[PDB]
């Protein structure tokens, strides 16, 4: 039902999901003049050495990275976090044209996607369990820019051809997620929400400050993917972003400066 097209998209989500006019919901605009330095946050630490992906999978909205999460294989911690985050799998919010696509902005600038790599506590024994909770998810947002191409987004770029459409998926092993980051972990932090119903206010957010590139090309690629199923009409997967909620009674801190 719900989804990102003329008639379904984020703005009438709140029918089906009260909770998108909650008090913790994302993403939303970083002011970046008001995020304060907060000393007391620690380096993040993002331990990807072990992770093991399994699938990648159109899921009609976006496309999902899958990881075997049975073991502490690939986990976050640090920074704002208390103990372990388990990572799940990865996607993108992208747009139709490079200047929009990101879901969280900095001072209003839209990036033209962002990626987001899904962690739940492993406190909360799983996934389930843990966006039941309002500690129990930690997101690592990174923001794309379009200028030089990310040789390590080509393994994914490559493999979206054969999941064209909503529900297929191909096998996607060996795939390292530590060449999606950027140089410098520093990071803005705060309190919030998923972005796609439903809603669920258990996440904390943690989005970085670098954003990585990648080519005209490589984006390119990912609008060729489809919302729609096979032998449906063409509904190009593009602008698959929420906009920016209201921030309400919530700090956004930086790790710098
Ligand atoms: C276009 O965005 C997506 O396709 C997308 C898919 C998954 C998720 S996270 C898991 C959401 C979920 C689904 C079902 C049950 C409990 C949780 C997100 S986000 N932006 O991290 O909120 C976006
Ligand atoms: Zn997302």
């Amino acid at each position: 039902h719900w989804g990102y097209g003329k008639h379904n998209g984020p703005e009438h989500w709140h029918k089906d999901f009260p909770i998108a006019k909650g008090e913790r919901q994302s993403p939303v605009d970083i002011d970046t003049h008001t995020a304060k330095y907060d000393p007391s946050l620690k380096p993040l630490s993002v331990s990807y050495d072990q992770a093991t992906s399994l699938r990648i999978l159109n899921n009609g909205h976006a496309f999902n990275v899958e990881f075997d999460d049975s073991q502490d294989k690939a986990v976050l911690k640090g920074g704002p976090l208390d103990g372990t985050y388990r990572l799940i799998q990865f996607h993108f919010h992208w747009g139709s044209l490079d200047g929009q696509g990101s879901e969280h902005t900095v001072d209003k600038k839209k990036y033209a996607a962002e990626l987001h790599l899904v962690h739940w506590n492993t406190k909360y024994g799983d996934f389930g369990k843990a966006v039941q909770q309002p500690d129990g998810l930690a997101v690592l947002g990174i923001f794309l820019k379009v200028g030089s191409a990310k040789p390590g987004l080509q393994k994914v770029v490559d493999v979206l051809d054969s999941i064209k459409t909503k529900g297929k998926s191909a096998d996607f092993t060996n795939f390292d997620p530590r060449g999606l980051l950027p140089e410098s972990l520093d990071y803005w932090t705060y309190p919030g929400s998923l972005t796609t119903p439903p809603l669920l206010e258990c996440v904390t957010w943690i989005v970085l400050k670098e954003p990585i590139s990648v080519s005209s090309e490589q984006v390119l690629k990912f609008r060729k993917l489809n919302f729609n199923g096979e032998g449906e009409p063409e509904e190009l997967m593009v602008d698959n972003w929420r906009p920016a909620q209201p921030l309400k009674n919530r700090q956004i801190k930086a790790s710098f400066k």
